[PDB]
DNA sequence: AATAAGCGGAAGTGGG
DNA sequence: TCCCACTTCCGCTTA
């Protein structure tokens, strides 16, 4: 199964949910979710994974926080904003 | 209060 | 056995 960080990077590359997620500074790998439209993106993640329950943005962000220690995605001190690592961006 | 983002410990599920 | 990569649940903090 695709990993969450890859799901998000693929959405940013394809532009399929441009009203739910966007680059802030693509060169730095910073991206931001829509306050009003992030739930639709979370729903898509859960359906892609085949999870038992409906996915919510809260649960998706709970998973995102676990990448902080290994570095694939870090939280930025701006609303709904995160940053991919250079390794993730280069792969 | 109502609303929202952010946090993480703990236990459960998947597929190795 | 026991880690992977989350998922689910719950309670708390700050604005
Ligand atoms: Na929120």
């Amino acid at each position: 199964k695709i990993r969450l960080y890859q799901f998000l990077l693929d959405l940013l590359r394809s532009g399929d949910m441009k009203d739910s997620i966007w680059w802030v500074d693509k060169d730095k790998g910073t991206f931001q979710f829509s306050s009003k439209h992030k739930e639709a993106l979370a729903h898509r993640w859960g359906i892609q994974k085949g999870n038992r329950k409906k996915m919510t943005y809260q649960k998706m962000a709970r998973a995102l926080r676990n990448y902080g220690k290994t570095g694939e995605v870090k939280k930025v001190k701006k609303k709904l904003t995160y940053q991919f690592s250079g390794e993730v961006l280069g792969r």
